């Protein structure tokens, strides 16, 4: 005769109870800089609707602008 069994799980979550005040940050999407002073609402790339600074974007016509990755060359 013979037999054998096994099995186990590992749970790991944030830890802190359900209550995270200000659990959101605003950092560039190309340089991940501190966009604190800057405005993320307006600093949104119309291309990929992402968050970038006034340094990782390019000025375009029709008062539009896109991120280097967008306005710049193609990227896989
Ligand atoms: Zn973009
Ligand atoms: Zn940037």
């Amino acid at each position: 005769g013979s037999s054998g069994s096994s099995g186990l799980l590992e749970i790991k979550r944030k830890g802190a109870k359900r209550g995270s005040q200000h659990y959101s940050d605003r950092t560039c999407a190309r340089c991940q800089e501190s966009l604190g002073r800057l405005s993320p609402k307006t600093n949104t790339c119309r291309g990929c609707n992402h968050l970038v600074c006034r340094d990782c974007r390019i000025q375009e016509s029709n008062g539009t602008w896109r991120c280097k990755v967008c306005s710049g060359p193609s990227s896989g």
